[PDB]
RNA sequence: AGGAGUGGAGCCUGCGGCUUAAUUUGACUCAACACGGGAAACCUCACCCGGCCCGGACACGGACAGGAUUGACAGAUUGAU
């Protein structure tokens, strides 16, 4: 409880990222939600097209999968690892996708309180 | 001084010429010519006719997860699943 909701996202992907269980992408991420396997997804607001978001919700919604409500798709590139890095630390290719799916979580329990509080109020 | 010969004959293998889509090629007195350990069906293979592939490291710019190449049944096309 530590830490907030919208910065969340940050150390469970890089947690993540180590066991190769972030799918960057959007029809391969949302098959992977037709592995029965995957735990959450998150949709960025900032989005291109009504068809897109209106069958992502039926289909998270309806296998009992929550949602993590970031704002921008280009923003959520970075924490993915879908952007180049510069010399001293800047993404210097900015490539954001708008869909971002985990399949098996990081060993840790720094994100691993906080996501659960914010699933568990909703219910 | 001799012996066996070779050069004549048939065939086997080299080398020139001619021929060819190509008849890959080096070596030309001893000191090139059953030599390249070279007895090539394919491979060897260089040569000829036709076709596939990248097995183009890495650095930089674009495309870029409303995507970059990739792989694939059938049908036609093909020498050819």
């Amino acid at each position: 409880g530590v830490m907030d909701v919208n910065t969340a996202l940050q150390e469970v992907l890089k947690t993540a990222l180590i066991h190769d269980g972030l799918a960057r992408g959007i029809r391969e991420a949302a098959k992977a939600l037709d592995k029965r396997q995957a735990h959450l997804c998150v949709l960025a607001s900032n989005c291109d097209e009504p068809m897109y978001v209106k069958l992502v919700e039926a289909l998270c919604a309806e296998h009992q999968i929550n949602l993590i409500k970031v704002d921008d798709n280009k923003k959520l590139g970075e924490w993915v690892g879908l952007c180049k890095i510069d010399r001293e630390g800047k993404p210097r290719k900015v490539v954001g996708c708008s869909c971002v799916v985990v399949k098996d979580y990081g060993k840790e329990s720094q994100a691993k309180d906080v996501i659960e509080e914010y699933f568990k109020c909703k219910k």
